[PDB]
């Protein structure tokens, strides 16, 4: 019938879709459990640079006003076509965009519901923990952990940083071998110590994000590393809380929703999945969440116009690793790119400006 879209999740995917619909004057409601969007892509820098955290949270209210509702989605009532919020509120939808992202540990993710002031302060508190600590361990040498280790060494080149990683090679396994090698070479040039093929084994006794006189980190192999600070970069998990019951039969084992070339959820013409929660065969990226949002919004419109849907054309992997504000490496459509490009394109600003642009607000 008449258009009234509901978007579950104000992440990179959700704010792209919401600003698009808002610009098209398409009625919609954006729902998020938090009161502001988190530019998590810069949360590592927010962990090492004083006064940076305020640049990484953007209030939904200011941008979306009455098209925003803060709330915890607890289910999808498909028979009545409504989104269900904790407390009892129900939002009817003509079309549903599921953009729930994923959960993970601080600092890389901030899934907590808290005041903007507490959220910013949690990171400020993190910057002081790092500045106190002479020895620091980063657990997990995927694409998050290598940035975290590199950020620390760049801002504080006197500190002793150890990166412990259970794989033989650093960062995403889909990356070009040349890109992974240069990630390693940059870390060593910066003086980060690498413990490869080691799994930290006593995580449940380690205080995290907290300076301490003495922290004993152990590994499967029996290595022990004494440290002042431990930071977890051990990965993220698809957040399926909003839809896992109503869509149980459509979920991949990751909890992602199976989708067709049009990003329609399997079995549905008026439900779309974008961002991390969509079952696409690619590393989880804010970059791709935005691309998914274009296609979902385009295809809601296309489908009411009764026109054929657009297909997502995946191509070769594009992926940029910032290595502190002064370095980095990555690839574009499957081809290596080096320090000057990555440092100017990602490392300097970590795409922060793009989120304020989408939100139509100016950073403090
Ligand atoms: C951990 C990490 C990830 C990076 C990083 N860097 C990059 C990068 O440079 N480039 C990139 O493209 N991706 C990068 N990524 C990946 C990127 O973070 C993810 O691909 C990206 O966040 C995906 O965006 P989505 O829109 O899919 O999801 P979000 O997590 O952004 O937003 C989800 C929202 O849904 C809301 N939500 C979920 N379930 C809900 C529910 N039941 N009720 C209400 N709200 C809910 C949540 O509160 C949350 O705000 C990085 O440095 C780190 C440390
Ligand atoms: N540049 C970018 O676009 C960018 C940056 C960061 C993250 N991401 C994406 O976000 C997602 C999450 O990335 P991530 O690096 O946070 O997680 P990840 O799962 O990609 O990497 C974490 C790594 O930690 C290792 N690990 C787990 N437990 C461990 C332990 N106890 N000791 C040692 N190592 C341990 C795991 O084997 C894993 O390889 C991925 O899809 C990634 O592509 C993208």
């Amino acid at each position: 019938g008449a258009l009234h879209v509901v978007i579950v999740g104000g992440g990179f995917g959700g704010i792209a879709a919401a600003s698009q619909l808002q610009a098209l004057n398409v009625p919609f409601m954006l729902v998020d459990m938090k009161d502001s969007f988190h530019h998590n892509v810069a949360a590592l820098r927010a962990s090492v640079e004083t006064g940076f955290a305020k640049k990484t949270f953007i209030s939904y209210s200011v941008t979306f006003k009455d098209n925003f509702r803060q709330g915890l989605v607890v289910g999808i009532d498909l028979k009545n076509q409504m989104v269900l919020l904790q407390g009892g509120e129900a939002l009817p939808f003509s079309h549903l965009i599921l953009a729930t992202g994923s959960t993970g540990p601080f600092p890389g993710k901030f899934n907590e519901v808290s005041s903007q002031q507490a959220a910013i302060q949690a990171y400020e508190d993190m910057v002081r923990q790092v500045q106190r600590s002479r020895f620091i361990v980063v657990v997990g040498g995927g694409s998050a952990g290598v940035e975290m280790a590199a950020e620390i060494k760049t801002e504080y080149p006197e500190k002793e940083v150890t990166l412990i990683h259970s794989q033989v090679a650093l960062a995403d396994k889909e990356l070009l071998p040349s890109v992974r090698q240069e990630v390693k070479e940059i870390l060593l040039r910066k003086g980060v110590q690498l413990l490869l093929s080691e799994r930290v084994s006593n995580l449940e006794e380690l205080p995290l994000n907290e300076y301490r006189e003495y922290i004993k980190v152990q590994t499967d192999k029996g290595t022990e590393v004494a440290t002042n600070l431990v930071i977890l970069c051990t990965g993220i998990k698809i957040n399926s809380s909003a839809y896992r019951k109503a869509f149980e039969s459509r979920l991949a084992s990751s909890g992602a929703l199976r989708v067709n070339e049009h990003l329609q959820v399997e079995g549905h013409s008026n439900v779309y999945a974008i961002g991390d929660c969509a079952d696409v065969r690619t590393p989880k990226m804010a970059y791709l969440a935005g691309l998914h949002a274009n296609i979902a919004v385009a295809n809601i419109v296309n489908s009411v116009k009764q026109r054929p849907l657009q297909a997502y054309k995946p191509g070769a992997l594009t992926f940029l690793l910032s290595m502190g504000r002064n370095d980095g490496v990555g690839q574009i459509s499957g081809f290596y790119v080096g320090r000057l490009m990555v440092r100017l394109t990602k490392s300097r600003d970590l795409f922060v400006s793009t989120s304020w642009k989408t939100m139509r607000q100016s950073p403090p």
